[PDB]
This record gives C-alpha cells, structure tokens and sequence, in this order.
C-alpha cells in the first residue's frame, strides 16, 4: 500500500471497480515546482525527500485560461480545470491493478487543450477503468501550459521554449526509473493523447531525447503537421515582447525582460495572452511548441518528410466532425441553441475568422471547393460545409498526411475513424461527433453501467478499450476474442482505415481523399 520510489516513498488509496480494486495514486511529483526563478525554463530534477508521500488527491492544475463562453453547462465545462490551479503543478499520477502486477503494459496519458488549457484531473481522464479492465498501469502528467510553458525566447535557456513537452519528458523520465516498483514494465510503455496531446505525442516522436522512453504511440485527434501545431519563430518572438510591451517589461537586454516577467503575477501573464495575436481564432494556439532546437532539433515537416523519427507502431485517427465543437466558439449565425442554418454570407465571413490573414483568392479556392454541392437547395449546406472545412483542414487531413508519411518509411500504422455521437453528448445534433468526444470511449466510462450510456456504447468501449490495450502490449489493435472486424494495416498505397460505432466496424480506403488534396498540395501554396 506504501511504494518506495528512487527519490521518495508514497502512499496510495483503494478504489473498488467492478467488484474489483485498483489502486491509485494521485498527484505524484515530477519535478522542482517552476516558481520564483525557475519560471520559464526546463523543468528541474527533483530532490529527494524524506516522509511519506500522501498522493491521496488530484494535484495542482497549472495556471490557465477557462473557457467561460458557457457557464454553468457541462458541454464546455467538463474540459475547464476541476483542481486549483497554481504555477506549482508538476505533478503526475498513477493506477495500478489490484493485486499488483509483475511486468504491466504502461499507459502514459497526455491530455489536450490546444497547449493553453487541460489538465490530467479530468474526469475523462480517470485510469482505474483501464487498470481494473485490462490491466495495465495507466499514468498521465499535467504539463505547463500556455505562455508559463512555451514562451520562446530561441537559445536563451531563461525561456528557451517547448518547457510543457521538457514538463512531460521529465515525467516519462520518471516512468522509466520508477514504474518498476509499481508492477509496471519500462520497456513497455505506450504514449497516448488527443488534439494538443496528439500533435504531443507525435513530437516525443521526433524528439532524440524523448526517443529511448516510450516504445509505442497512440495519436488522437492531433499531429504535429497540423497547421495550428507548431509556432514558429518569427511569430513567437514577435508573441514575447508584445506580450511584454503590454506587462510593461518592454526592455532591450532580453535576459532582463525576463526577470521582468517573472515579477508579474500569474493572473496578469493569463490575461494578457489573448491580445498577443491581432487576429485570434478559435484554435489560436498563442503559445505552443517551437523549434528549440534542444527538444525539437529541427522544422519537424522536414524531420517527418525525411524520416527523422523513432522507428515503432502507430495508432492514429480522428473524428466525424472534427470542426463543429469550433463553429460556436465565434463564427457568425452560429449557436448551440438552434439549428445553426448559416447562408452564404455567413459561410464567407466565418472564413475570415478561421483564416485571417489569408488572401481574398485563398478564401474563394476553399468556398470554390466545398460549395459545390452533391445538391444545391439543402439549407444545412453552408452549415456543414464550414465544420468540414475547419474539421479536414485543421485535424483530419494531418492525421492522414502524417500517418501516410510515417508509414512510407516501414512501420506499422493503425488509423480510424471515430463516427459514433455520444448519446449522452450534452452539445446539439447539428453538431455530430464532436471534436474530443471519444475520449471517454477510449478510458472505458460507458463500461460503468450506472452512468447513463446504452448497452451499445458499452459493447464499442468494451472493443475499444481492448483493441487500445493489445495495440499497448502487443503493437496490433485487434480483438481477437469475439468474432470481430480485424483491423488491418495503413499502407501508403491501399490506405486502409477502420470505422468505429456501434452499427458496424467497416474497413474502407483513402477517407476524404479529394477534400485533403485540396488541403495538401494546392492550398499550402496560398
Ligand atoms: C441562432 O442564434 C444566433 C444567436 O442567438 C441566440 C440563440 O443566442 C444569443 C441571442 O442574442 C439571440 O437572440 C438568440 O437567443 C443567431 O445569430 C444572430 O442572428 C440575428 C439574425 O440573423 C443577427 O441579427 C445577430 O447579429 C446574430 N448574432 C450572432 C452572435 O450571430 C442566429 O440567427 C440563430 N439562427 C437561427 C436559424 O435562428
Ligand atoms: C482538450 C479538448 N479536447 C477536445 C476539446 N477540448 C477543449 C477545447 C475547447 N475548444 C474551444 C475554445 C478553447 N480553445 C482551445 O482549447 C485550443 N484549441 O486549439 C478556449 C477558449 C477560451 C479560453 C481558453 C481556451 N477547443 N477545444
Ligand atoms: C498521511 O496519511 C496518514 C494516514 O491517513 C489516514 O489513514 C489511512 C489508512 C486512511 O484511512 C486515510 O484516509 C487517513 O487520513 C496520516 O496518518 C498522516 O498524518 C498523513 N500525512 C500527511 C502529511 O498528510
Ligand atoms: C507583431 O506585433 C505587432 C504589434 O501588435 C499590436 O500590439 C500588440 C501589443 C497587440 O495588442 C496586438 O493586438 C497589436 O496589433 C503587430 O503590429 C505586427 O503585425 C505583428 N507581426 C509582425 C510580423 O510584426
Ligand atoms: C519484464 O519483461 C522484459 C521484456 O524484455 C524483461 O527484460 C524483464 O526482465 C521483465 N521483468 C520482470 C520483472 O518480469
Ligand atoms: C544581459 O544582462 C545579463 C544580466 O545582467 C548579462 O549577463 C548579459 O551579458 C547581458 N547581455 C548583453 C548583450 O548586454
Ligand atoms: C465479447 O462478448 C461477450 C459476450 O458474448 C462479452 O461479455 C465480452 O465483454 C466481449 N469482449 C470484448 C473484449 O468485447
């Protein structure tokens, strides 16, 4: 019940599932908490301790943003932080089944949140399903997020960049030198995370330092190509003193200008992020990963064209309506209170907010070629059409190119297609599968049949979980048990990939093929 760690001892509390136990411990550290000088750089080791750990409590969410656009309903505000927040907020935690295993599968979670939001408390993130079901150890890590975590000053180890991915690197570090005392395997470990936790997980990927810590990787909903993915460091450098210039710490010895900022209290660093773009979107990422040339040694569209890239099994996929969850966050005619039927001139004007400083013939060529319909005289037209857009150019179509590019260089890679709407989905039905909404699937909460879902959600977590699990043991996401679909590997060529509901699991081919060419090789070119 008491685990003795390489740095300290903790102690963990019982948690009956399913007639069974797992055990859980909450709020680990990781790391020297980032206050005072440490804010803004690399995460530090931490040092050793002497009493017993109680890791019995979620730890500190780190400082962030909430999304008040929808107070008081549970559509937006199950993703806003349900611990405190605090800059002390490297902490991590750990399920391991009951009794203890010998040599578990490990499952490292990162959570998503555009690199500005998120943390590992989430109730969709909860481990003890996956730990009492299939029986491995589930971990996951808040990382620092938004300018506390990826401020980039290139070269300067004061705010270097990337200290959100340095935050996680650290905590995989952990993983490697104390799983074992939990039961579990360093030589299995699997990564898995969605949307910004994706386009994480594919950056531990390129990353030399990340390589020797993981050995698999799962990807949902996110990659690095993806267009929101990676800062770059013309406009991160422009973000940091403008952020500056409205903190008052505008000087010229850029060292200085950091120590300004650390002076500054948290609130005020929070509020000022916003205005640091001119032109915001909804999946403004004002402050993300940077080539630092430490974690990410190069432009990572070169690393992945070149192969520059641990070499192991991919599970890669992404939703229906990856772009509806955006459509409410600003696009004009747009609620989540009617059915949103848009015209044509609120289709235009919702291409400005998603692409403002694009081209006026760059917002034609995408209105040219998704508004030409299979049929005219459908009202809903304009209003699928925009949640495809921003759906295929911001998720589905890096999924796709990513997993082309990386299976081009010989390695197994596993896609699908999440298209099952949850039935409890608090959001409307316009909306359809949205963006996010498979990630209490994938952790196994319709499979507590207390809380609301349909025996048909259960029976497809059930395979998902499975399918998730032998995917982390064993690199191949089949369910061999039960007579089901096999899922059969995503060659360059043929382009397989799996759909998942709970209808039928069809395999089909080279999904929104002429919308990602569009997305791929004409539209880069604006
Ligand atoms: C769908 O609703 C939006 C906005 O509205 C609601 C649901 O919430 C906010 C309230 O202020 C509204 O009265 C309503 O309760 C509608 O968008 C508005 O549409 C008006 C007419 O087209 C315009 O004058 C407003 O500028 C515009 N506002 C915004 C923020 O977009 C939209 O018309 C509704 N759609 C349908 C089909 O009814
Ligand atoms: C983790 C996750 N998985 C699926 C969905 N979510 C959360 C979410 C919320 N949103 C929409 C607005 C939101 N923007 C971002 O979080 C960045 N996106 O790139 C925000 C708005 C205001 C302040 C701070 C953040 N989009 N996703
Ligand atoms: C850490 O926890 C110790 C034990 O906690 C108590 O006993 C266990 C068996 C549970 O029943 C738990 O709910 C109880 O609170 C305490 O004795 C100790 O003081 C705690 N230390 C700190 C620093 O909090
Ligand atoms: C860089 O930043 C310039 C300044 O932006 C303006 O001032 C800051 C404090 C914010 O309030 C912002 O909303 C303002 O627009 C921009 O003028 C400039 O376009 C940016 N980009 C480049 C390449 O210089
Ligand atoms: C766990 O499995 C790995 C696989 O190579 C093996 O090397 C290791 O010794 C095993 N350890 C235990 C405790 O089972
Ligand atoms: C900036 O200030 C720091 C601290 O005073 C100093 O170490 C550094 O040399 C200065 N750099 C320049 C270019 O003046
Ligand atoms: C397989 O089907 C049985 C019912 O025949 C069910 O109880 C079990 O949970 C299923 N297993 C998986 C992994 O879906």
């Amino acid at each position: 019940i008491i685990i003795a760690t390489k740095n300290g001892k903790v102690r963990g509390m019982q948690l009956t599932v399913f007639g069974g136990t797992v055990t859980a411990f909450l709020g680990i550290p990781y790391a020297q908490p980032p206050l005072g000088r440490l804010r803004f750089k690399k995460p530090q080791s931490l040092t050793k301790w002497s009493d017993i750990w109680n890791a019995t409590k979620y730890a500190n969410s780190c400082c962030q943003n909430i999304d008040q656009s929808f107070p008081g309903f549970h559509g937006s505000e199950m993703w806003n932080p349900n611990t405190d927040l605090s800059e002390d907020c490297l902490y991590l935690n750990v399920w391991i089944p009951a009794p203890k295993p010998k040599n578990a599968t490990v499952l490292i979670w990162i959570y998503g949140g555009g690199f500005q939001t998120g943390t590992s408390s989430l109730h969709v993130y909860d481990g003890k399903f996956l730990a009492r079901v299939e029986r491995v150890i589930v971990v996951s890590m808040n990382y620092r997020v938004g300018a506390l975590g990826f401020l980039a000053l290139p070269g300067n180890p004061e705010a270097p960049g990337n200290m959100g991915l340095f935050d996680q690197q650290l905590a995989l570090q952990w993983v490697q030198k104390n799983i074992a005392a939990f039961g579990g395997n360093p030589k299995s470990v699997t990564l898995f995370g969605e949307s910004a936790g994706a386009a994480s997980v594919s950056l531990h990927l390129l990353s030399p330092g990340s390589h020797s810590l993981f050995t698999r990787a799962i990807l949902q909903s996110g990659s690095f190509n993806a267009p929101w993915a990676v800062t770059s460091l013309y406009e991160a450098r422009n973000r940091t003193l403008n952020l500056a210039k409205l903190t008052g710490c505008s000087r010229e010895n850029e060292t200085e200008i950091i120590k300004c900022l650390r002076n500054k209290d948290p609130q005020e660093i929070l509020l000022n992020e916003a205005f640091v773009v001119p032109y915001g979107t909804p999946l403004s990422v004002n402050f993300g990963p940077t080539v630092d040339g430490d974690f990410l040694t190069d432009m990572p569209d070169i690393l992945l064209e070149l192969g520059q890239f641990k070499k192991t099994q991919i599970l890669v996929g992404v939703n229906k309506d990856e772009g509806t969850a955006f459509l409410v966050y600003g696009a004009p005619g747009f609620s989540k209170d009617n059915n949103s039927i848009i015209t044509r001139k609120e289709f235009q004007e919702g291409l400005k907010i998603f692409f403002p400083g694009v081209s006026e013939f760059g917002k034609e060529s995408i209105l040219f070629h998704y508004t030409d319909w299979v049929d005219d005289q459908r009202p809903e037209n304009y209003r699928e059409a925009l949640g495809d857009v921003v759906g295929d150019y911001n998720f589905i179509c890096p999924a796709l190119e990513f997993t082309k590019k990386f299976s081009e260089w010989g390695n197994n890679a596993f896609f699908y297609y999440f298209e099952h709407r949850s039935s409890k989905l608090p959001w409307p039905e316009w909306m359809g599968v949205m963006h996010g909404y498979e990630i209490e699937f994938v952790f196994g909460l319709p499979l507590e049949r207390r809380d609301q879902y349909t025996k048909a959600e259960e029976i497809l977590s059930r395979s998902i979980v499975k399918r998730w699990a032998n995917f982390a043991k064993y690199g191949n996401p089949q369910e061999t048990q039960n007579q089901s679909t096999s899922w059969p590997v995503f060659k360059s060529t043929e382009q397989k990939y799996l759909t998942l509901n709970t209808e039928s699991t069809r395999i089909m081919t080279k999904l929104r093929a002429q919308q990602c060419r569009f997305w791929t090789s004409f539209f880069p070119k604006v």
